[PDB]
């Protein structure tokens, strides 16, 4: 369970000294990679989040107009073009408060939800760098809320279920819930943080969620939730998190027109569930210890022959596969059954299909699994069918 | 027929001063540019390409490497850490060959079809910029096929094949191919150079492709291809293009062992069939003026009630057609039905539901389009079925 380790084993990723903390995803990682993107798509489309695309760099006017210049000037990566100062974004919350800006917000359209699969950077010491953990370059499944106080607790509750749901898909049941205390310097009046504290206490209460406070000073913009995952060694992976900011919609204009047709400044909630989803891919890996589940798997099949027979035989197979939406190869190498099977075996393929002169006769498929298991000559469509479950559930162990 | 007013009107994107040349990609406009996606992907896959995810910055020494530092060090963003200096990367060709150096590499792994969605930033003049037509920061359908100077003809069909293919889906049949003339500095043997005009001549020759020569001083690397399509106004768009490179692979040590078991390093071939895909969104949204075909049309179809009775009718049929993967949205506003069709009709939503007190205890659906014709009462299965074929073919009418 070394994910870097793995991650060479299995063509996932590589880096180099070109550029230190950014990931070159090859292939077989970034099918990975796009089928987290899938999953999580599939968890917006349930609670109606927006997706959208900013831009990569933005004026440091607009960085210095949200305050983050000051705190975290550091860790931005800077860049210029005819004398003028841009940054290369390291936060996709501003970006996301721009397209709220565009066009007139009534209440009507509160809350809304606006997620992105977003590329940010930061200009983290070169030393603390880590594999896949500790990076420059990342990828957040970030989301931002815009509504009223009153919604605070509907939008928290929202978010609690998309954390837990999200982490069990993965096996992920025991999380630890950290709340923030509030600091000396905040931003927003008592009366906001009050009331939002109260949203919190309910919506946690509602969903019977054990939770401590952090040592840490919290932050001044908002309450902060912490949500961390354990996984099958009890180690704690802190990968949630809801924000509430009463400062930066404020900061940058952000505004809609009230019930009482008055202008009110909305609230904004950031919230991410796995986090850096290249640290989560990470974790992943390390979790499975590059078993991956076959809604996961690079390679779920591999349709191998014996001889040269079969191998027209196994091209049909793979093609028929492949239009059922399933990642297949074929592997009709010169090479023994015995080699093949220990190969792709090696290479954690969730399933492997032999084609002998009496599977061709037949019409079936033999069928190996990646632990060794053998589960005999079995239809072709029954194969599909079961797979296609497999993938469609997502489930975590084979058949 | 002006993509950037179109453009405001459906919503799908906007543009501020802070950061010229990025698109603020709206939740709709992304929609478009997440469906041009799973199109090209689909393509991808009947090509076997890989899809990879490179850096989006790479150390200077590398791009000094290549010797693209001289020729665009005036168009790089640069940028900066730790004493290094970096490139926002403008192009993804030294990234894949990167991937490519990973691992060894025999000519049983070529030809190599390396494809990404990669985003690149150019320093163009903020005078130049011009909506999605003129960019600083762009997505190319970008690929590199990594392949012996024996499968340059094989390999030349088949971006010829996809260039016609992929246009054709969007309505483009008149295409214009143009050639290059090799210039008089050029890297690699004139031998090369003659084997590989062959391999293009009789390539073309086979697809029956009547073409022209350019010009233009041609590129120094190699020989190039470029495809331009017409749209319905007749006016000339230069999207596609095919450029062998003799001099890339050898500078970054690219290289693969032969079957005479001799290191010899690989031909490489640039190819991108959209070209920039944010300014072919542009281009779309000119060509169809807003009409988007089914597949693209960010809300593909609204369901409205006539009053409250049917509005929990309406919600029932809105999931229904959510979870046979129609993007739907519902429209129970306090407006009568006279105005919410005419508002939908304006922002081009292909088809929309109409649910009367008949239609809540038919079980069927009144049906209109955003053409203004009526299709009638008509069965909510028959209904889904005949989109679910209108949205996965790609096709360009309606019912
Ligand atoms: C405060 O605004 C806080 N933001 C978040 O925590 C956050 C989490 C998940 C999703 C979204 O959209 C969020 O805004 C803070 O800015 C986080 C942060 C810390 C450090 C740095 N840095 O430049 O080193 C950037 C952001
Ligand atoms: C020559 O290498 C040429 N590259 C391409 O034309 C190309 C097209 C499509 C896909 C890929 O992967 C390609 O490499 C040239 O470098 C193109 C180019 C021109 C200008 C600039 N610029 O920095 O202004 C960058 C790239
Ligand atoms: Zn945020
Ligand atoms: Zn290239």
């Amino acid at each position: 369970r070394d994910h870097r380790k793995i991650g060479k084993q299995l063509d996932l990723y590589h880096m180099q000294e070109e550029a230190p903390g950014m990931v070159f995803w090859h292939n077989d990682g970034w099918t990975i990679f796009r089928e987290l993107e899938v999953f999580v798509r599939s968890k917006l489309k349930e609670y109606q989040y927006q997706e959208v695309k900013g831009p990569f760099m933005m004026d440091r006017v607009l960085w210095e107009k949200t305050g983050h210049w000051d705190n975290y000037k550091d860790a931005m990566f800077t860049t210029s073009s005819e004398n003028r100062e841009y940054c290369i974004k390291p936060m996709n919350c501003p970006g996301h408060v721009q397209i709220f800006n565009q066009g007139l917000k009534s209440y009507r359209d509160l809350p809304l939800r606006m997620a992105e699969f977003g590329s940010c950077h930061r200009n983290e010491p070169s030393g603390s760098l880590h594999g896949l953990m500790r990076v420059r370059g990342f990828t957040q499944d970030d989301a931002h809320i815009f509504c009223t106080e009153e919604q605070i607790r509907d939008e928290v509750n929202g978010c609690i279920r998309l954390v837990y749901d999200m982490y069990s898909t993965f096996g992920f049941e025991k999380i630890v819930v950290k709340l923030s205390t509030r600091p000396e310097k905040r931003i927003g009046s008592d009366e906001m943080w009050d009331r939002a504290e109260a949203d919190l206490a309910v919506a946690l209460e509602e969903n019977n969620i054990p939770f401590e406070y952090q040592l840490g000073e919290g932050a001044f913009r908002g309450p902060k939730i912490e949500f961390t995952l354990y996984d099958c060694l009890d180690r704690a992976w802190q990968c949630g998190t809801v924000q509430l900011d009463f400062s930066l919609p404020s900061r940058l204009s952000a505004s809609y027109v009230g019930e009482d047709n008055e202008r009110k400044v909305p609230v904004m909630i950031h919230r991410a569930i796995l986090g850096s989803m290249e640290r989560f891919i990470g974790i992943l890996t390390e979790e499975f210890a590059g078993f991956f589940p076959t809604w996961l798997a690079p390679v779920q099949v591999v349709i191998m022959n014996i001889t040269d027979s079969q191998s027209e035989y196994v091209n049909e197979l793979t093609q028929k596969l492949s239009n059922a939406g399933i990642r297949v190869k074929a592997d009709l190498r010169n090479e023994k059954i015995g080699f093949k099977i220990r190969e792709h075996t090696l290479r954690r393929v969730p399933y492997m299909l032999v084609c002998g002169d009496k599977e061709v006769e037949s019409g079936k498929v033999a069928v190996r699994t990646r632990r060794g298991k053998d589960l005999g000559s079995m239809d072709v469509n029954e194969v599909i069918e079961k797979l296609q479950q497999e993938i469609r559930s997502r489930s975590l162990k084979q058949l």
